[PDB]
């Protein structure tokens, strides 16, 4: 029977197969959370040797060096902000999610076994509750009437598990879009900023053989 | 003379302070960019526990997944070209820029000295002269070239300087370009990912009609 097959296939998998590969994914956003960490801490000492710049170098590169770190700082504080996210919003919750769901399917299996253990009984009784054509009758079409009623239970059954791991994929994703969401405004936050200190840059660096015009003022004043 | 001192000012700061400062910046971007790599290793990992989500998921929701698995891969692999980038764009570039500008500065250096002396050297033995030639304007003169020597060497000397801060910041661009460029595809590679999610979400609570279709099979 192809719908007791697939039902017994989805229970399966949500018992034995899903829970430790689901597991190896929050492990490994875990890692990936701790390196973001890492990486938004050496951001912000590189953000800190570039501020030391200015206290020996002023003017308007100075200006740049200052709004330079300023921006890697404010950027590397997201990213923290961003793997924070990720832990508190995906790897707690679905670990969580993980055991519930098996305890769940425990509890769905059980459910199966005795209902369909159940239907066995009273099958086999009313098999052997068994003469005149209008008695023969009447236990033939209730035989074939808890059959039809046991064929129902199998079908139900497929649905039901068949959307319990419909619902756990769903939640998954769910869970992992808040990370998603949030890289995509640190890259939209990114792309705003660094576009403004490439602007800055460039006319600094279009600006490097002319002299600032207070040096220029102090050397006609010379005299 | 605030044009000499500023002249002695800018002599010492790219002599002085300048070099340890800059130095520092190189450390502290390759160790970011050390970080950046074991992040991109990390995500790769990840992105593999996601595709190995296929063995035993499939339909729509395992395509989901694979997908998901697919644009973490790209994603990382360029942040991992990102990392190089700074490397090899700036780090490496920049560290030889350092080097090369303490060279210039000694050699300006040397040569400040010895045409400042030089200069009045020639000074004194012109108004010493004319003193004993009156017993003069190239007195006033001569004078109106220092000033000029001076003003020089102090123009060539900032103009050092900000030669050293451009190409600082031109040589960190390059990094800044490529964040962008990141940013960029890590906005419309997610934006996919996103799309593909509320669609299947959307659909949890109905049934696949192969599973439909499979019920009303065993009912014949």
């Amino acid at each position: 029977n192809p719908v007791i097959e697939i039902t017994l296939k989805t229970i399966n998998n949500l018992k034995v197969n899903s829970p430790p590969l689901f597991t190896e994914v929050i492990k490994a956003a875990n890692k990936y959370q701790q390196q973001a960490q890492a990486l938004s801490q050496a951001g912000l000492v590189l953000a800190d040797t570039l501020t030391r710049l200015t206290i020996h170098n002023g003017g308007d590169f100075g200006e740049g060096f200052k709004k330079l770190a300023d921006a890697i700082k404010d950027l590397e504080n997201r990213r923290d902000d961003v793997a924070k996210v990720l832990l508190n919003e995906f790897i707690t919750p679905n670990k969580q999610a993980i055991e519930d769901d098996q305890k769940a399917i425990a509890t769905f299996e059980k459910n199966y076994k005795k209902d369909r253990d159940q239907m066995r009984q009273d099958i086999l009784k009313l098999e052997a509750k068994t003469t005149t054509p209008e008695v023969l009758k009447q236990q033939i079409t209730e035989l074939n009437d808890k059959i039809k009623e046991s064929e129902q239970l199998n079908a139900n059954k497929l649905r039901d598990v068949v959307l319990m791991e419909r619902r756990k994929h769903a939640t998954f994703l769910s869970q992992f879009n808040q990370f998603l969401e949030k890289e995509i405004e640190l890259s939209a936050d990114t792309m705003s900023k660094f576009s403004t200190n490439l602007n800055t840059h460039r006319d600094l660096i279009n600006s490097q053989s002319q002299l600032p015009l207070e040096m220029e003022s102090m050397i006609s004043k010379q005299e």
